[PDB]
């Protein structure tokens, strides 16, 4: 880690192994749920200002050999030339994201800039490495749970679009597509009512969530239902 | 036809293409849908592309006669 | 450990025993899997900038008596004379990798250079000691498991090359060699398809892994298979 | 050779190519013939093309040893 | 190749270098000899390029030393 010392100069100290192992032990593996470790590492990359060696310890400790490899190749694939476009030119790729220890000196603006870029690319690598290619079945498999709010369900549905399709669920051109999955895969009472909405074509995704909440928010409390039953007085 | 009759969305609109495409993939016959889902650069496939890819699988129907012949020539007993 | 202080001067502090014991407890023994501790120590040698005494604590804590001995003799065998060749001259060996506390002063360029070299040789020692006499049968014995991903299998295969051969599986000159083992020892369905690839000679190790993943990723779910069987409707 | 010996047609004549091609497809081994028949743009295939396509199938012979190994690893009992 | 060292599909050039019908090349003349040299060179090139034998790694893995087979004989079959 690096921090600005009291004398206006960067100061280095190695990661405590307790931090590294705590981060590992309090999160799922990268493969299980890439978002967890990616968010943790994104944070640490900022607060701990790791050097290249520090990043090797992070990756080496939190990822398996196969995960780290995926991340490193993904990071190198994220390198851009001075024209802002991808580049596979060995010298450019190596200069941005070196696989072997670089001579970056954190006391120099040159060293610092490389470190900044390295960390940015590392993050990109992790973000991209966490992609279950395309698998539409995963999107169709997101079904609202019986206690799950419509907004929570929609967020899980969008997460599946992100992970398992090439479509961005936040794109304006995807709205009807996400809307149809939302209606079809909502809890059955909700989906049947959303399907019956007047001027359904006119409903935004936000509108549909609000309409589903009205039904959900009409959950008819268990206690209430039980009370009704008791006061049923209809015998057989 | 179902989009036309039972939704306000025109399935021929350019803005509906991904929507119709997703229904097409999801509701195709299971062998076809599983293969369309696995297409490389799926995001880049038009509705016309998806139909052509599905036809390749369908057109690989593996004739009933052919299948039966294979079974006969199976020679694997139990 | 040493770090550059806020005053531009190296600053020393002893290892926290919690770090040493955490490193030990979160890894296999050196004998079980030398790569684990070797990678951890390689990292620490950089981030913690250990002195000679610090290195003795590292080794003393993470390795058994027999492992440490192997490593130390391997490190001394890695010493090079000024002509870049191996040397068994006692004075040269002792000067580079002393078995007893040296008078190295980290506040001097002389002391620092010796420390750098010492750490480099220590790493070399570990890398070579983790070199279980050459045993090609161990490499041929790495076979992809029925649930094992191609990338996970390749990492195990590379680990066997490292431990049981003198060949570095990451060398460009070893690529076809590792590729052939990868094809031959992949799961049978995968190996048969990789063998049939068009322009096979042109496939990199990375290409082969991606092609194997396409087959693996076509795993044909157990549920799916069962469903197919049920819908079989072919009786006897 | 059979065309030469037992017909008046020269199998190397450009005007005989489709004729020889059809015999080649029809009289190839059954697995090969069925696949050649299914080739896309079959009309466009020369005799040389057809031979190369048949070689791809033949060259996919699925070694006896390989087949046996598969069977052994079958683990499906009856 | 044409005189500019590049490929050519010009019938007259192709025919002149590698004729499909008997040419009038006279081996007692430097002209005839040079054409013969070129013809042979092109014939070799043709064979080299027509080659391109389909790959099949299973065939290489299938070469196993026989119980009576000497190591050098086995190595030659493997090669």
């Amino acid at each position: 880690p690096l921090r600005m010392g009291g004398n206006g100069q960067l100061q280095y100290w190695p990661f405590s192994s307790s931090d590294l192992y705590n981060w590992k032990n309090n999160n799922p593996s990268f493969s299980e749920d890439p978002g967890k470790l990616t968010a943790l590492i994104e944070s640490v990359l900022t607060t701990h200002q790791p050097t290249w060696d520090d990043c090797q310890q992070l990756l080496g400790t939190l990822l398996t050999g196969e995960e780290k490899q995926r991340v490193l190749l993904e990071a190198r694939k994220a390198v851009r030339g001075n024209d802002g476009r991808p580049t596979q030119l060995p010298n450019e790729v190596d200069a941005a994201f070196p696989l072997e220890r670089p001579d970056w000196d954190y006391t120099t603006q040159r060293g610092r800039n490389h470190l900044v870029l390295y960390r940015q690319l590392l993050l990109a690598g992790m973000q991209n490495a966490g992609r279950s290619p395309t698998n539409l079945a995963k999107v169709k498999g997101i079904t609202q749970g019986p206690n799950e709010s419509p907004s929570a369900f929609l967020e899980r549905l969008k997460e599946a679009y992100r992970r398992y399709t090439p479509y961005d669920p936040e794109d304006p051109g995807q709205e009807t597509n996400v809307s149809m999955s939302f209606i079809w895969q909502s809890a059955p009472d909700i989906g049947r009512k959303l399907e019956r909405l007047e001027d359904l074509k006119s409903k935004t995704l936000g509108d549909l969530v609000r309409e589903a909440e009205k039904i959900f928010n009409k959950r008819e409390t268990p206690e209430e239902r039980e009370e009704r039953i008791r006061r049923e007085t209809e015998e057989k």
